Order: C-alpha cells, then structure tokens, then sequence
C-alpha cells in the first residue's frame, strides 16, 4: 500500500526565503524537472500504479521532485542546505530500492550530476 506522501506545509515549522532557495526552485528544480529522465521523479513513488508493494516496506524516508517543488513554493524550507537534503535522499533512496545497471538507476545518476553540476555554485 501507500503511505501518505511527505508533508508540503507544516505552520509550526519555521520558513525562510533566501537568494539559494529562490535558485534551487528557478534554476535546479526547474532545469531538473525539464530532463529526459526527470518524469519517475515529478511524483511520489505510486507503490500500487507501479506495482511495487515492497517500495514502501524497504524506503522509509521517501521523497520526489513533485514534493519538492512544492515546498520551495510553499516556503516550507529554512535553507539551501535542508532542500538540497531532499533532493540526496530522493536520489539515494532510488540506489536503495534498486541496483546498479537499473535503467530507473542510470537516470537517477545522469539527473544526480545534473543536480550536483547546478549548486556546485550558489547564489551570495
Ligand atoms: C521512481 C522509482 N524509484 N524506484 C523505482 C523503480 C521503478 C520505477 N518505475 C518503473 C520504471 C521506471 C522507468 C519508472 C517508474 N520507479 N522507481
Ligand atoms: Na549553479
């Protein structure tokens, strides 16, 4: 089954608007989400659409661009560093749940140094 997806809001926590994470929403998560092999990535992972009953029983701290794209719109961050957090673990967890050699695997790295080639520098 489905778990809920990762919160987008939360009004406890709190939220900042800085230049990095003005960027990572203009520059990296949208040149990202343009990539041949962005589209497994714009949305949770759907265990049932995709028939992968064991995704949620092996990934525990699950993430996607579609989740973060909306809180870098949502101004749920208070750093640069905490959404590009999000986008390691969105990366890692795809290593987890698969193998190397993977065609979802070889997209992961091809957008993993996309990625890594697009906050290598940051806005002051
Ligand atoms: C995201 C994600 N993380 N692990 C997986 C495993 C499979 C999967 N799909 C099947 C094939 C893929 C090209 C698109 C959807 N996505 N996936
Ligand atoms: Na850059």
């Amino acid at each position: 089954m489905n778990p809920p997806p990762p919160e987008t809001s939360n009004p406890n926590k709190p939220k900042r608007q800085t230049n990095q994470l003005q960027y990572l929403l203009r520059v990296v998560l949208k040149t990202l989400w343009k990539h041949q092999f962005a589209w497994p990535f714009q949305q949770p992972v759907d265990a049932v659409k995709l028939n992968l009953p064991d995704y949620y029983k092996i990934i525990k701290t699950p993430m996607d661009m579609g989740t973060i794209k909306k809180r870098l719109e949502n101004n749920y961050y208070w750093n640069a560093q905490e959404c590009i957090q999000d986008f390691n673990t969105m990366f890692t967890n795809c290593y987890i749940y698969n193998k190397p050699g993977d065609d979802i695997v070889l997209m992961a790295e091809a957008l993993e140094k996309l990625f890594l080639q697009k906050i290598n520098e940051l806005p002051t």
